[PDB]
């Protein structure tokens, strides 16, 4: 779980839920080549585009599928609307 | 993991999975000669240049390849543009 949209250049708070006996890491890569936490609920930062989160669990030596979520970056708001020069 | 860039001068908050049974050494040099921290989460402090890290796990009388981190240390912004003398 990602922790809802995430302003362009801000971090992202990822949980999961506790499992006994397991060491947790956290992968950027879809192939598990890139590894970005390992802990239960890792802070991500500088995130500016859309990204993904692979989550691989190892307990007691086996590894499970990596389960994953989407970090949606909300658009950046509308340039405002100033008068003509004075 | 290291906790991101760090502007000259600055700490770092160094941080590891927890290991049960595990002894935690950090060490400044690849040699493992100095030593700067004995946790699982040390804060180093004054780093002022690019600099890396190195850890040891003890566990049960049995000692890990060293792991590694670096720390790398933001520029030193621009010097500002102020006007010539009034």
């Amino acid at each position: 779980f990602n922790n809802g949209p995430v302003c362009r250049g801000s971090s992202v708070n990822l949980s999961t839920s506790f499992i006994s006996g397991a060491t947790y890491e956290w992968y950027a890569d879809a192939a598990l080549t890139i590894l970005v936490a390992t802990s239960q609920n890792p802070t991500i930062n500088n995130i500016t585009t859309d990204s993904t989160f692979y989550l691989v669990i190892t307990v007691n030596g086996c590894t499970s599928a990596a389960g994953a979520t989407t970090v949606v970056v909300h658009p950046t708001p509308t340039t405002p609307n100033v008068p003509s020069n004075i």
